[PDB]
């Protein structure tokens, strides 16, 4: 309900800290990092770079809450693979479908996007149905994509298209 | 009105310019680059510091508080012409001061820069301000169709013109 | 006109262009930087070999002789535009190649870079380009008034465009 | 098909590796970034030298003549998995190598690089190639909607995937 | 009040003063012939060109530390040995009888110091009490330039006149 | 003859051209308001101002591509819309005729694809020749500059000519 | 007194100084043979030639770390062995008997650290009870410089002395 | 012979003449004050100096273009207008009469272009005849400097000799 | 004598170094170079931090006071020899402090840096300090002719070694 | 025990990293380059951020407070495997955390990393660290002779190893 | 026997290409390289650093015969590992101990090395017997060190001490 | 002997300096680094170009064949000093140059560069080279113990020198 107070704003270097505090193997840009001081410099590095872009999103207090990002990004084919991240203390408060629809927006209304896609394990079925009630369909199911926990898993690809989220309604 | 002043813009005023284009809420272009980050901003800028292709302005009152911007963009100084675009911050919106910005960078772009025309886009779903700009002087010379991709969909523009020689008597 | 290909700009190539620029005889930009001499063009050519903004093509026959050039200028890829210029060396002007590249530049255009919007100028004076320009689809969206200096005096301009849904249907 | 070889790729085949982007005639990418000009895949090619997301192969005959490319991409080394692509030169299409490349390709990845799965995209309108494929051992693991915008409509691709278990049994 | 005038050469912490007169005056400025808006970009260009001789200034303080202007040598030429001169008084200091002094301040340094040949400066056609003042220091007019610079909405005439090294000391 | 005058930017290729009109000359040469003597110190002086727009230079040409000359505007700036000009033509192409034709390409130049304002240019008081031949192709005097350049060992005073878009492209009109 | 004067190495923090010492003697000053007038460029020239041996300076202070004065060496060669050296004491300082004191101890520092062979100086001729100081500190005059600097509105003669290490350390011996 | 004896600024394809003089003349010579042996080190040094204006130098050349000696003005200062003025002449070239045409010539260049208002030299106090020679071109001694040069083991005194532009002028 | 301590010189020292250096008034070095002000001194030890030709370390007390300093420079991987120089501070010269010094200056060059020799110059006008040296083990190997100019004079010194094997038994 | 915890390193750890040093007083290496100074330390920290073949972690308890230091060096990703080496600050020594901190980084080491082998070496003349590595699993599989120049004199030491399988099962 | 015209010299970049047609992963300074290209920029970087020392081996005729390398060279410890790769083609023709002994002559009387290992396949004992015959003695034997062929295996490490090799006769 | 000349070395030389140092069989140096491939000498040769603390001279006759190199390192130029040494190339040696050679190189110290004292190092166990340097004027004033690692062993080396007083008589 009080979702209302949620605000996203464009990722910058003070953050850096917030974003090492959320990864429990992360990439910058498709380069991997493990130190806070890796990142720094990965960051430095990628500021002008057009393929991932990065939100933080905070309360009305400030308090920092979760991470939207957008990877893959290709303005030609004009689709983009789609990340969120919940701080734990704040996971479970119900403000995933309020990011997510956020970021749907930004992508659709604003970076002229044609195509957003995410995976989602299939072990969370959960969250498979969560996407699923936000509009995203299956367009895969990857066999063994991902070794997560000791063992490979397989995971969905589900998408979503412009035409489809800004017209819904009509 | 009268106390409203220009100033060029300088590296302390881009935390407003960064809270300005948070609200507005459209991708925003320094130097034709769209930036998001205030780091990205604070990086264009430094980039584009003895760039002439683009000048801006941040509008004051009396007691130095922001209440806009005035940027000239595409500005050509062979054929003497430039795009204007003007922003003002939410909270000094409706108070009148439209006009008073709009003459202060006429003013300026016709008799400190020397330029011959300048031009600007108007939203066509926005009649008042096609309107406005139509009372300061300005005539639609073009209806972009199609031109812009905001809030969802592409949107048709009003292209608007005025000439240093109109300006000047 | 079958035979006709375009193919990316290469520096090898550039020679050429500055010859296109030679006898056309009006201010040559790259980039939005003007240019006159050699050395001037071959420098802002390295500099912008990565710079998606504009996109160039040479147009070349079976015999790999040099016919012209396709220029794609302030491409945007948030609204999806970019303007469109193209030039015929003179010896090949006359021999009925303009529709055929035009072809090839909006089929670039819009099966390619996915654009969704393609726009040119052409000078008010030349009804006889106006008139072709119509014939290949596109539409007049505005007549810019004393928009470039040319040959001793500004000149108007109508300014065309066409879309990727009519090109591709 | 004996006598194809693979050998890693070096600055002197960037000319090859452009001529086969030429054939294409769609966008190509190097590491991710999209080039058209061979001075931009030279570019390209010296800042990405040092980057393993990526590894290249020539496939020559027993003559050197340059037969085609084999590429692994989005190579990740933790997952263990990459994307592979083969071209081969127009001259050398429909002669029975695509399987046997097809073989070395995932001989070397299953085998040397120790890769767990290759998977690839193949169009959807090329049935005949999916069927290749399939023979091949690749399962469709996705069929994905509206992927790429080539010839002018966004086309489906599918998705196909192989195991290092089942080829190395 | 004249006597107490003091020439200091300009410098860093200066420039904010330098911007504030410019402002005020409200035409386009210089800075060895670029032109400059912004605070900051008078400062790269001040940085720039901290080592270049082509240009000196220095800035006019009081016994008590006011700024009252600003002295110009530009396009100075080390073999024709000539320059030009320009001399800006803040608002509040205008019309107090420091220019003259100012004036002499300057050629003083220019033909002591400098060992110039030649100073010469340029005064709008519209402000003959200026060049009837530039005249009563020992500048005669050498020039009446046509349509020059355009100042205020419209291309103006300006005098040019000098004096000499000879002249000055003799 | 003066119909196959061509005009074309300078070029690297051109300097040595550049540095042998500088020698006969025989007075100190500038580039962007620096002098210089050496050939490499020219070559240094290019390179460093090849993106800089406030100085643009032309060589001449005829038919057979022999080198006659050089045009140079400097001091452009481009608010008030106002150049400096100067011509010099090599030794072996003086009195042949060619600098009304070149005097005429750089206005043209000037003021049909620059949109300069003005151009003025400075000529040797002891040259009224020059300074005749400047008055036929339109220009005035603006000012007659008191010791202002050191040539040759003594100072010298110098006419300063200068002439407007208006009149040259609309005298006509 | 004059015991207690001593020498230190020019560092950064004492620029500000040098530039009062510049303001007051108000002709133009050089920093490694490049003129100087505003603060910041003497802070880039410092900045530039820190590991540069042709010139050496020391500030003067005394007992309580008062600025007295500045010695420089300048023109160094560690060939020929020579230097010019100049000394400039603060006018709040000068006439209280510094000078004989600042002398001896640049010479010894030139002829015990430096181990150069000698040392010159440049003096006003129209400083005369200069040129007496520096004959009994041992200098002899082996120039008489004709018109060699513009000061104050004209050329002006000055006095070159010198002062060799034989002389300066074996006197007594 | 005289008459056609030319200066012509130094450049980068005249360096290997220089070595060569330097190598004959078997002193320790200098580059902007930078003593130098190798021509590595000289054409480094030619490099880093090309903009610096406190030298220049200029190659002597007969119709036939063969080189004869080489003319440089040192310790150029612009305010008080003064230089020092070097002149060498390749060994098989000494003897001929070329030199007091050469010093004509610099003198010429130093006072009618460079607009100089003094020149002075060194000449070793062991060589009468050179500053002879310097005397009956106009030259006048201003300084016998003594042991100011370590010259072929040992220090050597030398005259410093000079003339005024106001002299070759008039 | 047992509460000295070696660290390692880092910035924050290098004021000390400075103030060691204008007392003993003859002229210092730093990796060969000469320098006499604070700033030359903080350059040269910025560029020279990764050298291994010199290493240096401070000596201090319980209370850590700056008591003097220990440097080998000379060093030679290969020979595997070292100069060595012992500087006390004025204040602290007199408490017996230099014969514990030279055995912590040994120690370091032999059980750590494993070095075979170390030599070190001594004036033959301070017989007093040639003993001191003979006392902790050094034997003279030369006496060098006016080798230093000190003191307006040229002077002569012994120069005196030590070896690995000697001091390790 | 329970409550020691590992945390990969930051450059705020440096100075804990150089205190430990101290007090090992033997050469100490960063990416296998000595260093002495802080200020050494921290530039090679700049210079090898980038760097994989060395991984360290600091060893804190649940206040906090520096315990000790736990690094893989000679790390190679293609054999998988590692150098171990552990230092615990000389106050946290002899209070039975060695054991704890072995078997962290064991897990660590062969559950996180999934290297395949972890070897150390051991002084000879320290037999009770020997034997203590022996209780958590370790072989000996060399003696090297006259390795390490540790005070004075080339020593021997033990390299024991630890396998993936043994630690696991 | 006729071992003697073999060659060592250091090696340069001109030598890189038979560096890279000899591997079949190898490492420069430990850093892993795959193309030509790579390894070209590693040779860069990595010239002034003596962390490792490369000699081509030569015939009479100038072929390219092999290649000597000491790694991990520690200036303290005065220790290195040495590694010998001979070309293909030249293999079988007995010049391995040769080359051994260039090698350790090469540590031993010019690095002043005191001790320099190696690293053999327990499964090549031919190779191990070689060793020991040149005065290698085994230190270790490394189980499942390294993954050759589709597993891992043991491997000898081999060393030799200055004071042996250079004493061995007296 | 009357026709070897000194010529400042330069960077055509350094194939010749390369071949010096692989016959002589010994580690060289330059500017106190020791090099072996030519590349390290090219590079050490372009960063040292400005470095006045050594100097080098090659000799040869007056065919232009390479007879040697003469160099002055360590020079300092307080002091006054500098060490000196010789090469002369193998099929060069014996034929008498060696004297003649030193003759020019003190000449060189002691007339241009104004030195006051030149010392050099040689071999205990080369007497005749010992007595050649003693008959040119030199006289010993050390003999350093095991100083140099050459040919597998320590060896001392007679220190000689001469002063500029001495050779100006
Ligand atoms: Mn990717
Ligand atoms: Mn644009
Ligand atoms: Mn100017
Ligand atoms: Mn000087
Ligand atoms: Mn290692
Ligand atoms: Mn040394």
């Amino acid at each position: 309900a009080m979702n209302s107070q949620l605000t996203l704003r464009a990722l910058e270097r003070g953050d850096l800290r917030f974003i090492h505090n959320l990864n429990n193997m992360s990439y910058w840009f498709e380069e991997p990092y493990e130190s806070f001081d890796e990142l720094e410099e990965l960051y430095n590095k990628h500021i002008h770079d057009n393929a991932e872009r990065r939100f933080v999103v905070e309360d009305a207090q400030k308090n920092l809450i979760g991470l939207v990002e957008l990877i893959e990004i290709n303005y030609i084919h004009r689709s983009a693979e789609f990340q969120i991240i919940i701080a734990p203390e704040h996971q479970g408060k119900g403000f995933a479908r309020t990011l997510i629809n956020r970021a749907l927006d930004y992508s659709f209304t604003i970076l002229n996007l044609h195509k957003i896609y995410l995976h989602v394990a299939v072990e969370n079925p959960k969250a498979v149905h969560l996407y699923e009630e936000c509009g995203f369909v299956e367009e895969g199911h990857l066999v063994e994509e991902f070794f997560i926990n000791g063992r490979y898993q397989d995971v969905k690809r589900m998408y979503i298209l412009q035409s489809k989220y800004l017209n819904r309604s009509e």
